[PDB]
């Protein structure tokens, strides 16, 4: 009884025309309704975006730090996000951990930020490849989680997503670390919450392994990446059709 | 002689709403045409400003990434920054270096990516509280040059800018124009006379109406790079610091 989840991270990608085909191809397809779509474009163009996204597809930042205003060069705030028109932002990003540094405790402190200033999020994990390699998949996945549900009261507001940041995997793989992952939430938060949060696999997601990893049981949807920028993302949405 | 430069580094604040205010202001006052003024906004509100802003303030990018494209989520590149309006990106600020360390070698090539993308940039040097009393506020300061140096070819698109990181977390005119004094001269030496002769340095440490004046007097001081004061109706009054 979850609701398919599907996000696309555009990353570090986009300009005013290719972001504008983007959105076109978005609001001109015939996407499944059934499903909760999400796009994260860069911060320069979340107004932009807003204007030409149909109202199936909500608006995330791909960051965002801890507080609504401060000294701290760089950094844009929730406040500015939900003025920009956005509702979702991505936190704790392999990306944002590995190459920027970002620890668990700041990723703690900005989902918590983020939840109180009424924006959703979409809180990200996943091990390094030296992790797998030392049977520490786990230790990781639930450090991190525990991290991040710490800092969530409503779960109704969050969506976790899986990176296999170690592979730079299979549908089984991603399947029984989705399922550990479900399971932590049930033994320490509660059954009711590891019941209806929906857990993304972040892995390399394309138009043709989407309906296969769709079908998993504890695979609530995707964080989309490259494939989010072209048609191909259309058919990604359509996944459980 | 120097062209007067005054940057105003909005950091983390802003609104549709104060964001128009400041544009409004700045569209209103009566600014000394001499000085360049820059102002760096949150990357949300590029667009937004450039079209509210007067012709006579340039804007400026808080911090970007070293590649065009990729898959660096939530960072900005120099190209999306143009595509917004945007001449200018502040690159090595303190907050940068210290909260988010952002390190020399990485700096560098911003610099690098951002000059070569056409983008205009004001560089940010200074020193720790644990340096300078230590005696090696040179000894940072020059290494952090030497990183930007390195990666600028063409002076005429650069600002430097000082930053007394070891107060900002009280500095006198005399202190500030001693270190821009040797920054100069490392300049003269390192890189040429030329170069040392025309590149305007900013100060970037705690700049209001009430010491612009005489900071801007010293023979060093080619401006400033002013944080929250770029905020409020003194931000007029600071750009026009030379102003008879």
């Amino acid at each position: 009884a979850r609701r398919f989840c599907v996000g696309g991270n555009w990353k570090m990608h986009g300009s005013k025309n290719s972001i504008r085909d983007i959105c076109n191809t978005l609001k001109g397809a015939s996407l499944d309704p059934n499903v909760e779509v999400i796009v994260a474009c860069p911060a320069p163009y979340l107004d932009y975006c807003r204007s030409l996204l149909p109202p199936s597809v909500a608006l995330a930042a791909q960051n965002c730090y801890k507080v609504e205003q401060g000294a701290f060069t760089g950094e844009i705030s929730p406040g500015m996000i939900k003025d920009c028109g956005g509702q979702w932002v991505i936190l704790g990003h392999s990306e944002r951990r590995h190459v920027f540094k970002e620890d668990d405790v700041l990723i703690g402190e900005k989902i918590k930020h983020a939840l109180e200033s009424g924006l959703n999020v979409i809180a990200c994990i996943g091990e390094l490849l030296e992790d797998r390699e030392a049977g520490r998949t786990e230790e990781v996945c639930f450090r991190q989680i525990k991290h991040i549900a710490s800092n969530v009261k409503d779960w109704s507001k969050v969506v976790i997503a899986y990176e296999p940041v170690w592979a730079i995997a299979t549908p089984d793989q991603a399947q029984e670390v989705h399922s550990k992952v479900r399971n932590w939430l049930s033994t320490n938060v509660s059954a009711d919450v590891a019941s209806k949060v929906r857990i993304q696999y972040g892995g390399s997601v394309n138009a043709g392994n989407c309906k296969e990893l769709g079908r998993k049981p504890d695979i609530d949807g995707f964080l989309v990446g490259g494939a989010s920028l072209k048609p191909e993302f259309v058919q990604i949405i359509n996944a459980m059709q």
